[PDB]
């Protein structure tokens, strides 16, 4: 986790307050006295400075999000991959207990952003990554215990890699369209 | 003159005054509660409202200029033609003065427009078109003047033409700079 952006997230929540007072004036004297040359040039530089502080929350607001998403990312990650790794099928049993939720979690936050991307394709992709995550996670969890049976089984283990690429595939697949509108 | 624009315009500032309010709210709320993601979400959305309510506005309000300037510009240009065909030294001493300033007032919203181009080339096309444009009115009319009391020296008129041409160039010339940024 980082705040840092949270704590930025506010301060610009107070430019654009501040700006968007002093555009409340400039706005109000120009509605009284709209023939006005001045009143009226200072609605404008105004209302540009109130364009600034607001683009430059939404970018930071966005940031935010995707971050926060990306976070929730890198967790999974290691986890599928601490899956792989397990040696017993006991710290393996273990692992899945840990990352099933973890899993939910980033699956909850993938949702969401898939509803705000703009462009449909973004938004299929989102879908599809968040699919076959879904499904490959207790399949990792199956493959990789088998090999842990019947260890001189070269053939479990490909399987289980296989299982185990794809699967940071969809991962990355899920990061890649969460940053595209 | 047209006033349409004006009367856009206070609507305009109206739905950025309404916006604006909405985005005072939402960002109070959330200054309060800055870890709630509703609260959160409500001021983003807010921040977008007031983004195209702005920049609706600012838009809007840079055609009111450019406008305002186009009209004081058809009608110094009416004006230099009608001092050409002008067909006594009487009427053409008339026009002179109705013209003159026109041409004066013409030259200072030129100015104003110059200073807020931002790339300097367009910057100095209107500086320089403001030049001609200040400079040969006089002129034609010694030229046009002339070719009354010369009637028979096609030499005068195509001196008074050229000068005519050229002088609607800047005029145009004023024109085209003013739409830069």
């Amino acid at each position: 986790e980082s705040q840092f952006l949270k704590e930025e997230l506010v301060v610009a929540v107070e430019d654009v307050r501040k700006q968007g007072d002093l555009m409340k004036s400039a706005a109000g004297e120009f509605a009284d006295d709209p023939c006005s040359s001045v009143k009226r040039g200072n609605m404008v530089r105004a209302a540009r400075a109130l364009l600034s502080a607001v683009t430059r929350l939404l970018i930071l607001a966005d940031m935010a999000d995707v971050y926060k998403l990306l976070v929730q990312l890198k967790v999974v990650e290691d986890g599928i991959l601490k899956l792989r790794n397990a040696g017993n099928e006991q710290d393996l049993g273990i692992q899945y207990k840990a990352l099933k939720p973890e899993v939910d979690k980033l699956n909850i936050m993938a949702a969401k952003r898939q509803q705000e991307l703009k462009d449909v394709g973004n938004r299929d992709q989102m879908a599809a990554a968040r699919g076959i995550l879904q499904k490959n996670v207790p399949i990792l969890y199956t493959a990789s215990q088998a090999c842990l049976q019947h260890p001189d089984v070269a053939a479990y283990k490909a399987n289980r890699d296989l299982i185990y690429k794809q699967l940071q595939q969809a991962v990355t697949g899920i990061s890649n369209a969460a940053q595209a509108t």
